[PDB]
């Protein structure tokens, strides 16, 4: 029935009993738990049962349950699905939905603050050149001159029979990947391919390791479009190290606005297909994965050298001191300069008072334990010793195929 | 595509598909609705004989004699067996392959590159708590082998109907005490509170130093657990020190280099074996980063970072990873001085993956967890972070077993 959940750490334990809200299926069956693979392998009923539960939680939330208002929404609702087969939210709902997705997230360790996000409803955009509009207002708002700000914009919905609008970059600022004819990358290999799309679609390219992307952004079965970010708006933190000066000399740098727009977001059965969110960096998204993932910069051999370290063998730990020393000129130098970061120790502290905040609230919490855990010194932070459940709860941010 | 689990490498960008889960006749505790893969402790003769000709199939095969008549004959055999007593008796053997097939088949362990060579002591004939003390130092020296160390086995009677258990009830052969203070703090490894106080119960004379080896406590069939001290030295130790940091040395600490299970239950065939303690060789994060740093073990990174003179009173100084880094370290430059064989989670993880590779042609898969594979300080800078897994129960097996008090 339901599982019992213990913190291994201090001895505590609860029971999840949200999970018993799950309506979709997760990989893993009793043969084979499957809970560290990246992405899933793959009527007007479906679609009235979701808005129905959704239309619930929303006046559930309000507490007006079983009032005249509540009553009335689920006719609206029922009238509009069987006419049309579908229907539209009202602003409130969208802004509860958008809360809840996010707080349904099962692997986000920043999930603390999710009752503070700013919604921009973006739905009467009816171009790219309209989009590029709310994105740009978005990343205004959003970066606030480094006292950043979670948000999200929301565009129309998925509709039958019309293509969707998309925004094909993965985030709001990426930056280019260049491939060099000697097999090498210049810039930043997980973005080899929408570099590519955006010379394709016209973009005249630069050659740094850290120039902002255009964004490719497309209106329904129309070909995308690209817009170049206004400079100002792209707020960007140079690294340098507290006590080591030639760190400076890297020439390293990251974007201050960590805005993801490849994410489809589902409230009450309807599927918003472009609606990008942004909050502030955990400083090893940057300093760990990002600079020293080995298909990423690949910085962590360049620093150890500089750190005069033993490259030669795995044991003199050249690899582990060296990340230490790039994830803490990361939080140094966003500090410097004011700009909003949370450190990995902090941020997981902050999820474990999530946890005991949300047992209390909704008797459980979704949590992939696989991608709270952060990437360096994982035992030494509380929810290393933390067990988790994760199961699927809706409102939720899901994967969606790359538009092209 | 296949219709198996497909894997992905994402360092990489290469791909598998698990084939092998299919063999899998145990389930775990997932379900469609919900993972608990992070869970530490999830919770009849034709039962026997289904998991017994099951074995014994697996061994023929691993012998290619499948199908032979010497395979046939085997199974005759032991359905026989069970027919008239109950239960059945494993051949030396096919002891030998379901020890090694119990590693092998070892989802948490990352050490399993190794599975083929572990000596298996055979010691189904141990009949008193004295004769396993004996077979248990005779395991240490020949497992310790001055520092160069070799991973074994020793495997005692197996559970037997209306008859008590062989059981060891220390967790380890080696384990250092944990004294309960009176102001409520543990002086020794708090881990150890419950067998140290139980080891006083039964006789001991307790010590109080913070790295005193416990007596082992030892039971035979229907028998009242007696106690045994290990003559020191049969138990190697490393004092720690550091390559620069030349005040580590001062802090006193010290580990073993044995690490030596002795609580789990290996099945093989349907049978269980209760007394089954099994050794290989550290990897260093166990003694550095778990056993050293975490918050309800030795807990000593405040003091480390002092030393260092880090700044403890802000998360951001990352002093806690400096520290974490330094006292690894100390492990792996300490047991290397010592010439006593240990592995850094580099090595290992990067030694594991060939196992991956090893195992996806010989069976078209490797049961893993991810969780515990992924070493507990600087995750995604080794390989098997970046690995997709599938995890699911194979046997023969270890399992967790029931303390016996
Ligand atoms: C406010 C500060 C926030 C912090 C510190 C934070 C932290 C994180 C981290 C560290 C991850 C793992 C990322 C990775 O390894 O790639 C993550 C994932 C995620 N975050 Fe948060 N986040 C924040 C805000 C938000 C907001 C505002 C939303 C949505 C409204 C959100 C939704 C998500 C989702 C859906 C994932 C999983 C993405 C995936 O499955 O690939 N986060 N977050
Ligand atoms: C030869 C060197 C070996 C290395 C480096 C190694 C490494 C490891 C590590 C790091 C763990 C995780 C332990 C923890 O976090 O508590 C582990 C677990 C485990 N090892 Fe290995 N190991 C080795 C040999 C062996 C041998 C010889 C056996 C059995 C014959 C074995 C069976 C197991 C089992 C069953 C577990 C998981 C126990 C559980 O589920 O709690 N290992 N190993
Ligand atoms: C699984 N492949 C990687 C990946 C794919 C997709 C997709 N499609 C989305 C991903 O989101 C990572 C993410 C998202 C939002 C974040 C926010 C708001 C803040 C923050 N500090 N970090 C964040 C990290 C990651
Ligand atoms: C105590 N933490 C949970 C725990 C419980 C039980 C039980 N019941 C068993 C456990 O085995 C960890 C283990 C086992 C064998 C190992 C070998 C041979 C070598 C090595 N380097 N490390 C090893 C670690 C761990
Ligand atoms: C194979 C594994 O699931 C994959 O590398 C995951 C592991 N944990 C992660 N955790 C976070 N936060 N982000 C990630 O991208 C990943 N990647
Ligand atoms: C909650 C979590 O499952 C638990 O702390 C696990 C995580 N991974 C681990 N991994 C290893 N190797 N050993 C452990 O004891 C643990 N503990
Ligand atoms: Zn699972």
């Amino acid at each position: 029935k339901f599982p019992r959940v213990k913190n291994w750490e201090l001895g505590s334990i609860t029971y999840d009993t949200l999970c018993a809200q799950s309506q979709q299926d997760g990989p893993c069956t009793p043969r084979r738990c499957l809970g560290s693979l990246v992405l899933p392998r793959k009527p007007a009923e479906q679609l009235l049962s979701q808005a129905r539960d959704f239309i619930n939680q929303y006046y559930s939330s309000i507490k007006r349950s079983g009032s005249q208002a509540h009553e009335e929404r689920l006719q609206e609702v029922e009238a509009e699905v069987a006419s049309t087969g579908t229907y539209h939210l009202r602003e409130s709902e969208l802004v509860f939905g958008a809360k809840q997705a996010w707080r349904n997230a099962p692997r986000c360790v920043g999930r603390i603050q999710w009752g503070k996000l700013q919604v921009f409803d973006a739905r009467d955009c009816s171009s790219a050149q309209e989009m590029f509009t709310y994105i740009c207002n978005h990343i205004k708002y959003a970066t606030n001159r480094g006292n950043l700000r979670s948000a999200i914009t929301v565009f129309p919905q998925r509709a039958p029979g019309r293509g969707d609008f998309r925004i094909w970059n993965s985030q709001l600022v990426r930056y280019a990947g260049y491939r060099q004819q000697d097999g090498s990358v210049r810039g930043d290999p997980a973005n080899v391919e929408i570099t590519e799309l955006c010379i394709q679609h016209g973009w005249t390219p630069g050659n740094g390791r850290f120039d902002v992307l255009p964004l490719l952004l497309q209106a329904p079965d129309e070909a995308p479009e690209l817009f170049v970010l206004p400079p100002e708006l792209v707020l960007e933190v140079p690294l340098e190290h507290p006590t080591l000066e030639w760190f400076a000399a890297l020439g390293l740098r990251w974007y201050a606005l960590p805005a993801v727009s490849n994410m489809l977001l589902e409230i009450g059965g309807l599927e918003f297909s472009a609606a990008p969110f942004s909050g502030w960096y955990m400083s090893t998204e940057i300093g760990t994965r990002n600079l020293c993932d080995p298909h990423r910069y690949n910085i962590l051999e360049d620093v150890a050298v500089c750190m005069d370290l033993d490259t030669r063998t795995t044991s003199s730990l050249w690899k582990d001191k060296a990340a230490v020393e790039i994830n803490l000129a990361v939080l140094h130098s966003f500090q410097l300069a004011k700009v909003t970061i949370v450190d990995h120790h902090a941020a997981t502290v902050s999820f474990m008072k999530h946890l005991d905040n949300e047992q209390k609230a909704r008797g459980g919490c979704p949590a992939d334990w696989a991608w709270i855990v952060p990437p360096i010194s994982g035992s030494l932070t509380p929810v290393f010793h933390q067990e988790m459940v994760n199961y699927i709860l809706s409102p939720a941010f899901r994967y969606q195929p790359d538009p092209w």
